[PDB]
Parts: C-alpha cells; structure tokens; sequence
C-alpha cells in the first residue's frame, strides 16, 4: 500500500564474561544495510580496563551503556540489542533513558519484568540450567559487604552449550578473550524492581532459537509467557550465539525491528 | 609428520586473538598450540604504563618457557614486532627452543643493537597515518612512547585483505602498545650463543602493506635466515588471509626441527 | 587484660614501618599485631599510578580481612588519612571488626560524602609547604593528584618532636601517595550498618602540627566517637613520640571491645 | 705536633635485601660531626621501584652507586662505606671511578681482592656460614640465560644472626622493609677480576666485631689475612649491624678515616 524501510542506530550489548567482540560479524552485516552500530564493552568485559572485583552491582557493570546513552544527542534514539544476561542491562538503561530507546531486542536473552525482583529471571535461568559444567566460581566482598560470586566459564560449557554450532575460529576466539563475570544475583535480589514508566514502556522484541543449549526452550518459552514481548522471532537452527551462527538472519530480523520502531 | 608444540606470539597492541584461525588449523594436524597474551595486550590485566621495557613486555612468554617441562622444546612463531620477543626469549632459553619463525616480522641480529630493525622499519614506513601517540615516564625515568593504532592504518595497512569480521574484531580488542625503542637502543645486543644459535625461518608476502617488500628483503639480506618462505598474495596478517598456507609451512618447520 | 589482634594502618606515602616501635610495645603485652603496607606504600611492589581509588589503595587491608579466620575480630588502628581505610574496611567487614581506633586521623562520617573530612583538613591546613604534586589519569579517565611530601613539612609538621633517627628513616622510605579526593567526592557515603555501627576510639594530641587542634576538635564535634583519649605533648606521630601511651590506650580499647 | 680534623662526604651502601634505611642512625650521627652523607638504595632494595627479577648482575644491581659517582663534581671525592655484601659494590665502583674515591670502608663486609674471581669471598662466606636457617630461596633466568638465586632472609636468621643485639624497634623495622636479594654468585664467577689500577689502588679500612653472628671471626680474619687492609678497626661487642648497635663508635672511627684519607 505504502512500504517503509528505516535505518537505525543499534547499540549491541554482550553478556557477562564476554565483550563487544561477540558482535564482530553482526556489526558489519548491519552496517552493510546502512545502519549505524555501536558495540560496547561493559565494565570488566572485553578490553575494558577494570577488573570484576572492583565492580559492585549489575548497575555499575552497566556504566558504559548508561554513559553512552547520557551522551546521545537530543532526539536521537537507539535500538539496544542484548544477548543472554544483557536483558538486565536493557532494563537498567530503560529506567534511566526511556526517552532514548526506540526498542529493546532480547537475543537468547533474559527478559526481565517489572512485577518481580530484578533477580527473578536469573533464579529461573538457574532452575532451568543449574549445572554450568566445568565453570569455576570465586567470590569477593563488595563495597557494602555483599558476597559476590564471579565465574570463569568452562571451556566444555563454552564448546557444547554456548558455542555449539560455531566455527572453530569462533570458539577459539572465545577462549582467547573470555573473562570473568558475575550475575550479581544477590545484589539484584536487593534491587528496586524495574519501573513501569521506564523499562515497562519500551517496545520489546524477543529473538531466540529452540536449538539453544544453555537458555533452553523451556526457559525461553517460560520467559515469553511470563512477560509477553511485542514481537517474538524464532530462528530455526543455529545455537546460543545466533549473531555468529545465524548473522544474516539476525540482521534481517533487526531490519524489521528498525522498520517497525526506529 | 612431526607434531610439534608451537608458541604463537602476537605483535604490540594485539593479543593472542590474532591467532584464533591459525591455532585450530594447526591443532587439526595434531600439533599442540599455546597462544599467549604479552603484558598489557589482549586480555592481560596490566596496563602499558606499568611495563618498563620490551623484556618486561615479554614476561608471559618467558614465564611460560620458564615452566616448560624439562626436555620439551617449542617452535615460537612471532608476527611483526614479535621477532624481538623471539630474540629476548632465545637468549634466556636457547635450550627450550626448536626454532624461531618470523611471520612478516622484525628479524633482529647480534651485530647491531636490539633497536636496529625498529629503526629500519620506521625508516621504510615513517608515517603510521592516523595512529595516536602518548608518553609516560617509566620507573627508571625513561620516557616511553605508546601508541593507539589508527583504524585507517588497521584497515589499509595491517588488515588489508582481511574479512570485514576480522577487521571489526581487530577494532573491538586492539590495545595500546609500545616499541620501547629507546630502551632497546640501550639494551645489550642479542647473544650469539642464545639467539644467534637458534634455527630461523622467515615467512612473508610481498603484498604486506606495512612491512614493505624492500624492508623485508633488506632484513633477509642483513641477517640470513635458515629458510625463507614467501606466500603469494594475502596481506600483513597472513595467519588470517593465508591461514592454511602458514599452517603448511609450520608443518615443514616441525618436520625440519622438533 | 584482654589480649587482642590489632591491624595497624599507616597513612598515604608512609608504610608499615611507622609502626616499628608500636608493634613490639603491643606484643610485649601479649597482643597479636599485623602491620600492613597499603598499595604502592612501604615496600609494596605497585606504583601509585596503577592505583585508581582509595578503595583500591585499601586492598591489602581488605584482603587481610577477607582471609581472617571465621569468628576472629580485630581492632584496626589508623593514623592520619588511614581513617578512610577504616571506614572502607568497616563497610565491607563490619562483622570482623571489634573497633576502629583513629590516631591523629581523619574521622569520616555517614552523613556527608567520603571526601568531606579531606576537604575540611585542606581547609585547616592548606599549604603543605615543600610537598610536590603530580597527576596521572586513572583507568576510567579521572585525573589523580599524587604528592611527594616535602622534607621540611616532614621535619616540622609530621615528625615534629621525633628523634633524628626516626626523621631520617622517614626520608629513607617515604613514597608518593594520593588522597584520590575527587574519586572520594564521587563515592557513595559510608553506610550506617557498616562503618556507622563500628565502635570508634579517637586518640590525638593538641601538639599535632599538621592535624591542628581546631580541626581535630571539629572532627570530634562533627561525628562523636565512643571514646576520645588526648595524649599530652608528642607530635603527629604519637606511635613514635608517645609509644607507651598509645600502647596503654590500646590495652584499654582491647579491654573495652575484644 | 700538627693535628688534623677533616670533614668528608660519606656514601653509605647497604647489603643485599636491605636498603638505605639501615643507615638511619649512622647518617644523623655523621651529620652531627659536620660530614655530608649520602645513603643510596641499590637496584630492587629499600624503596627502589625495580624488582630483583629485572636485575641481571651485581654490576647492574650497583647502578645507583655508579650513577651517583658519575654525577659527582670535578675533584669531589667520597668515602664509600659498605656493610656485608656491599664490599662488592665498592669494588665495582672503584674499577669505574677510582678518581672519586678517597677510601673504601668495609663494615663487617666482604673484602674482594684482584687476584681471585669476584665471587671468591662469597664462596668463602658460604663455606664459613652455609646454613641461612629459615631463609627461602627462589630463582629466575636472567637476560643471557643464567639461573639467578634470590632469597627472602628468614626472620630467625634476622633476629639471631644479623640483628642479634639490636633493639626491638630495629629488628621490627627490618622485618617491615626487608626485600629479596641476590648474591648473583654465578654471574660474579663469570666476571672479570677487579683491577689493580682501580679497585686495587683504593685505600681500604676494615671495621668489624668478633661478636658478629653471620660474618664469623674465622671468616673475617681470613679476609683480613687474604687481602691486607690499610687499617683494621675491631669494635668490641655489638653485632653484625654495628651501625645500629655501635653507631657512635662507628662514627668516631669514620672520623679517623676522614682525617687520614679525605
């Protein structure tokens, strides 16, 4: 009748332990479509200089995103794409900059809600996937005395559960730059719920595959049932790291999102 | 077929990650591979300002070699400035090294000071385009010049023929680095008994757009390697653009030296 | 008599060494004593430029307390700026601390930001005479001001009545330090449940020539300690000029709090 | 007939593992007499920023002394006072700056000679005192592949053998600032002998006590017999650290040295 195609500014946010580097194939694919893409390292992730023992909450961890949104020009809006635990970074960011977010895209991601604790989907994630195989755990005491659990993701868990169908070069890259991370789950349990006016009002698109071997179909479908997304896009095949195994397909879905919300 | 243990050493500002394609290639031939981050490089936790010389920068390689089990030998492959890491390492552990492989790399000698090929590189390629420079004073008071490689120089000179996913990765994890040139100028020359006695294989391509053809041929003429292999085409990052070729030359190095 | 485990914390630029007279004194009364070097202080191997905040500077104290065996409690004695180390530590390990003792020290509060008493010190004593200042940018981009304490300020203001052997020792091992004032200004206030709940003993002398009488009385008025002991005479380094007095007050703190 | 009293510039050099700090009582006592005193930290000692694993020989370790002598003004001369292993620093310095040295004073110190290897008195020291009790040993490989043995001096050895009669405050100070050190004995074994023209020509005064519990009377007297000092001053009592236990007495002997050579 009237067709529409839109170019957008995507901000890509990795999950804990990883960095901007997992977006190294999706970032060019999106730029081939003419989109502007920013891929940020969160605190103590990728080549960010901080160490995780200096970080005290998931909010503090999210500082690079919030700084970047604080600096966005007047009336510029971005679509925040977050993989895995980064749905929590999208929720933190939307309660401070609802204004600047055209949509949040959850890519095999935690989908927080406003009705329960911020730690709620992390609890459910761990109920669904309680054993992280050869992952190693550590702790430190944060700035107000909370015990924080950090982890060094195991290489078998990396191979078989996160990077299941990925290229040898991609899995090897992951071993060369993977760092420690934390869910800050007990500090999330103490956190104010996400608000209705900020995060609750954001458009939310949920991309996932039922071939994900760590965010399992049962968990993903429970999340979709728990907090209905505005749109759901299920990709066939691939693995947890769809921006590596299904890069073009994820780019085409993200075009659709830009058309609809940006 | 000799299977060998290869220790891969990235150049300044980079990290173990530039070998993410070459390490699986070599492991598919049954070789053992170790890819190390040097100090303040890749995900190493130190920042460049706490490193005071190229010998301190080499610490992850020297500690590795320090702990290598008795009677084990490795082939150390160094790209670009990492030939200085090979020479430093070879003077301390000549015993542990089956051969040094120089991959579009500086090839230090024993006759001139440690900074000599750095001076010659800078002479052949003096303008590093959009690279930015910084300085700090190290613990003994020397001014160290650091750099942040410019993205145009990365696109056109280092990663010339690389895939868009590889160039993007490079911009996502590249860090500041230093040649410690002036500290190298003050360093004792590499010894004959250590670095001079090591077997030396030089791999290059004439399509390298930063280690230019006449600098590499100068280097070969200045201090003749045991073997030179020239790969056709590719770019400076042959372990990315010609990964299988480099893996096949390294099988020949393994076969020749174990 | 309660014997106690005391953790002694020097101020910026100093090291565990300023307690070399007080630690034996206390050990002669059967107490256990730990004297720690903070980051980049005494013989700690780090340099000030790799430290990015006062919380990072406190790391040796926090690691110590992290590892303290379950159910053990300590009395932390902090001199001069080390009251900020007490407050940082108390918010993380309130449980492990029988009391904080402030020895001619900053006494932080919960109501105002962490830099408040630093601002007030600098207001009461703005000219640090021959002290030299330097700056570096920390990893998150803040400019940190460091200082090298001037020897006249050391002789007349800090070590006023100290022996010539003690003043000389001070010049032989003193290092650069930092208040990280601006990072403190951005830090969350000390909590009520942690630092606010700790028992607090304030020891001072009115002959202190850098933490002047009206600044110390201001501090006491601004955030009233559980107990204040005033030593007659001496100087800023009461653990050097009045070592036995300080040891006797610390026995009373041990008796009062274990 | 004619009496003479002279003021001198003393450069005080600590032994391995220690720093300029062991001179904190002798330096004021000498300044009370009107002398100029410089007390230097050698590489990786005292608050010197280098670590011992970055140091590759006893000569490199001696860099702060040599830099300081390179900077001495024209025709200025110093008396170098070295305790324990610092006689080797006096010997290194005298083969480069014989010109600038009025005398070398060996204070319960190694007394190198020119006829044997630089490591020779270290060998004899270890023959005489082979067990360093609770001392811990470590190694690293230096710049040309030599194995270097470093040590962290034990606290019992410190208490009973080096700081035998010292004050509690002095022994405690020593535990608070003692660092790792090395004899670099195998690199000294490979070193050119000390020369006759430089080090062999220096005036040499030997101060010692037979109450020293680590540089034992048998070793000290063997050294005196092996390379006759120009003057020997035996202090009664005290311990290894005569600049702490016999500070005034050592200062009075050093006045005598200044009168005679400076």
């Amino acid at each position: 009748p009237i067709s529409k195609m839109v170019t957008a500014h995507f901000v890509l946010i990795h999950t804990i332990c990883h960095g901007a580097w997992i977006w190294h194939k999706l970032k060019p694919a999106l730029e081939r479509a003419g989109h502007k893409v920013t891929a940020l390292d969160m605190a103590a992730s990728g080549i960010d200089p901080r160490q995780i023992e200096q970080i005290n909450s998931f909010d503090e961890y999210s500082e690079p995103l919030l700084t970047f949104l604080e600096k966005l020009p007047q009336g510029e809006k971005v679509i925040i794409v977050g993989e895995s635990c980064a749905g929590l970074n999208i929720a933190i960011a939307a309660d401070r900059y609802v204004d600047k977010i055209a949509a949040g895209v959850f890519h095999n991601s935690l989908l927080p809600d406003t009705v329960h604790s911020p730690s709620y989907t992390v609890e459910k994630l761990l109920e669904s996937f309680p054993d992280w195989r050869d992952t190693e755990y550590f702790t430190f005491t944060n700035i107000t005395g909370e015990t924080i659990t950090t982890m060094k993701l195991g290489f078998v868990l990396l191979r078989e559960n996160l990077f299941t169908k990925c290229t040898d070069g991609e899995y090897e890259l992951a071993k060369m730059v993977m760092r420690k991370g934390s869910l800050f789950q007990n500090v999330l349990a103490q956190r104010p719920k996400f608000t209705e006016k900020g995060y609750g009002s954001i458009k939310k698109v949920y991309i996932w595959t039922d071939q994900d071997k760590i965010f399992l179909p049962d968990f993903q479908r429970w999340q979709i049932a728990n907090y209905k997304p505005d749109k759901v896009y299920q990709v066939q095949g691939g693995d947890h790291k769809l921006q590596l195994t299904k890069t073009e397909e994820v780019a085409h879905i993200l075009q659709e999102v830009a058309d609809a919300y940006a």
